[PDB]
């Protein structure tokens, strides 16, 4: 009777990984470990012990040691083959002033706190707080950003921690529109050292300014060859040999040439749908991807708690009020104020307008039919928010400090969407926005300016919206 068991598993260069036979009896006839490939490590005295521990060596890079265990009792035997590969050390480095990307990147963290429980983290977030307890449990250091951006007190952190391993991976983590102002202050300092390596590059689009971006650039002449022209400008710049840096899209979509990079799309299908971007699509390749809005679904309960926590979000308490009344539900998007050196008292009651233009049945901008009301005014709305509330008695209430991009991410989003335009449409279902109302501003004087400013001709682009449902309100 055999019972063959094999498994493999990474070590930390200097931890301790416990040799072990795998589900088999405490005690044997016979029994032997042997050592089976990489260099020697494998003490006399073990060769006859049950359990063992393994010291991961430092190295001048990573190495695989294999073991086998062999055990005989009277009618069994069972061999255990394990393979452990010892590799450097991987500091995780986290750098973001804006929502989506520390909301997406806190989902990678829990879910990497339990595939790498060795992994060091360093985390600038200005959106998303983690508490001493949270950090812990998450293996984060926190360190200031200075102003949006990387730090000097996160450059000499990373330094240091550098500075005391034989070997280190670094993984980035930031924000696709800023990437140039947080990663070179920290690659070029450690560039010369080549026991550092940069393992990996996420960058996650904030929102709808890398669209913008992206439609202002669309028809520049020659744009991909001079892309590709300066990815020595970027190289050279990181090497310390030029202090001339890219300046525009050479700075952001250039990092898959020089590293291994992920550039994770809130829109995608933007590089598909507009046909001046086909040539970036070819360019970026595989490394455009998808943003997900699934991962929080797929985390374990406990893990999806510790988000909600982290995030500040009560997602029982919502549901409940989703479900008060069987009504489907409305959310409407209310904003601080615009142009027009207008009073307080206006921009709440002009917001009060256009929510009972919404629900007034006569309108033709109706919603369509009887919705539950619920608020999400401006985090900074104020006695603004507090006029616009008390005009709906049976209205409830989301707080201002809960973000779009967690209801959308927890799966959260309601029926239907509409008010004063912003940003954050650019991340909501084409189904489920209703309505997005424009209002007097330096730029936007009519509906016509509306219609033709960048933002929405992305979301028509896009289908986020029709043109029907654009508004102005002076
Ligand atoms: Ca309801």
């Amino acid at each position: 009777k055999e019972t063959v068991s094999s498994n493999s598993a990474d070590v930390v260069e200097t931890e301790t990984y416990q040799l072990t036979p795998i589900d088999a009896p405490s005690s044997f006839l016979s029994h032997s470990w042997e050592q089976t490939c990489g260099t020697p490590i494998l003490n006399e005295s073990d060769k006859q012990a049950i359990s063992f521990d393994f010291v991961a060596p430092e190295l001048k890079q990573d190495e695989k040691y294999c073991f086998t265990f062999k055990g005989i009792t009277g009618d069994h035997r069972y061999i255990t083959n394990t393979t452990l590969t010892v590799v450097a050390p991987t500091l995780e480095v986290y750098i973001d002033h804006a929502s989506l990307p520390s909301l997406q990147q806190l989902i990678h963290i829990i879910q990497a706190k339990d595939e790498y429980p060795s992994n060091q983290r360093f985390v600038s977030w200005k959106r998303v707080t983690v508490d001493a307890d949270n950090a812990n449990k998450l293996n984060i250091h926190t360190y200031p950003l200075k102003g949006n951006n990387t730090s000097p007190e996160m450059v000499a952190a990373i330094d240091e921690y550098a500075q005391s391993k034989n070997r280190l991976n670094i993984e980035f983590y930031t924000n696709t529109a800023h990437v140039f102002n947080n990663l070179p202050p920290i690659i070029q300092p450690l560039y010369n050292n080549e026991k550092v390596k940069i393992s990996h590059i996420s960058l996650y689009d904030d929102g709808s300014s890398e669209y913008v971006s992206l439609y202002q650039w669309k028809d520049t002449p020659n744009k991909i060859e001079t892309l590709e022209g300066e990815v020595s400008l970027l190289a050279n710049y990181l090497a310390g040999t030029s202090p001339d840096a890219p300046k525009g899209m050479g700075n952001r979509y250039n990092w898959h040439k020089l590293y291994d990079t992920d550039y994770y799309f809130l829109r995608e299908d933007y590089l598909d749908v507009e046909a001046n971007l086909h040539d970036l699509r070819d360019y970026l390749g595989s490394s455009a991807k998808q943003m997900p809005w699934d991962e929080f679904a797929k985390l374990s309960d406990s893990q999806q708690t510790l988000f909600l926590d982290i995030v500040g979000f009560d997602k029982e308490q919502l549901q409940q009020q989703y479900s008060q009344s069987p009504l489907p539900n409305f959310i409407f998007t209310g904003t601080t104020t615009w142009a027009g050196g207008e009073t307080k008292e206006y921009y709440a009651q002009q917001q009060v307008n256009v929510i009972n233009n919404a629900i007034n049945e006569t309108s033709p901008y109706y919603l369509g039919k009887d919705y539950d009301l619920f608020f999400k005014g401006h985090p900074a709305g104020g006695v603004i928010n507090d006029i616009i509330l008390g005009s709906f008695p049976d209205m409830i209430n989301i707080p201002a400090k809960i973000s779009f991009e967690v209801l959308m991410m927890t799966d959260m989003l309601p029926d239907t969407v509409a008010g004063i335009a912003s940003s954050l449409y650019f991340t909501i279902p084409a189904d489920k926005v209703n309505f997005i109302v424009f209002t007097s501003s330096d730029t936007i004087t009519d509906r016509e300016e509306a219609l033709k400013s960048p933002l929405v001709q992305v979301m028509l682009t896009l289908g986020i919206v029709k043109e029907k449902d654009v508004l102005f309100w002076a």
